[PDB]
């Protein structure tokens, strides 16, 4: 989980291929003793990674630990679905802005359940007469909430990006 | 409108074919002067009719005027749709029993309009919240009323045979 194959720019063609996997936190001198040096300093050749997100080929290791600390900052159900949540967003501090603004639904599993939750148990309208009990179009209600609300269908539930 | 070709049983093979059309009221002596006689009395050979209903081949002319008076008794929108209404019933005095029991819908044109009328403007449930405004399945409501109520789809509207 969350480990990188990063060495080295010396013998740029992935010659001097060393340094297998580095879980976080990752140090300059730790990897430097892992690899030696390439007679100078041209290292952390990002070429492979077990990460739940998208990383770049020249990201500095301090930025990597920064990203990891932002990952470890977030709750683990969100850490499981970072791939889905980052589709709406573009960065993690951006995600850390509205990290309070996520509605979690383990209880709701499709849009129908979202409609039934926000109508029935929320009580967004009050009266459910027995003459009117069946007669609440959860499908169209979910269509209209899908038009309005930013929704994300995931494995562990449905995540509503409300602002 | 409502006229019969009735003559004669004398020369049974529609020989002595006389008497073109007879609008109501229709008299024995009026048709008798129209046709003469067939040396005896065997007449009103019912063979053709402009009538909005089904008549028989040997119906007496007094019964014909009786049927016409029952037609003229009824309102003209029902006189226009006697063909549809008599499908549920079998006779006209039968229809004159429940002639008070017909719900007329020029306003409603399909089953959807029937559901929207009996829900919205009738106020069969009261509250229509804006969170619940769309969310009234008129289709299923019309299916359930179609299961329960006797409905007839016509040209001028929808006629509900309620008891």
């Amino acid at each position: 989980d969350m480990q990188v194959y990063i060495a080295n720019l010396g013998k740029y063609n992935e010659g001097e291929l060393v340094g297998a996997w580095f879980t976080f936190p990752i140090d300059f001198e730790e990897v430097k003793e892992k690899i030696g040096l390439n007679d100078e300093y041209e290292e952390y050749a990002i070429h492979d990674y077990e990460l739940p997100f998208t990383v770049d080929e020249y990201t500095s290791i301090g930025e990597l630990n920064r990203l990891w600390e932002m990952v470890s900052e977030l709750p683990e159900e969100l850490q499981s679905e970072l791939s889905a949540l980052l589709t709406h967003f573009s960065s993690i501090e951006e995600l850390s802005e509205h990290q309070e603004d996520i509605i979690i639904h383990s209880d709701c599993d499709d849009m129908y359940d979202v409609a039934r939750y926000y109508i029935e148990e929320t009580g967004a309208l009050g009266e459910v007469p027995a003459s009117l009990q069946n007669y609440i179009d959860y499908q169209a209600y979910g269509r209209d909430l899908d038009l309005s609300g930013t929704f994300i269908s995931t494995n562990h539930g449905i995540f509503e990006i409300v602002y």
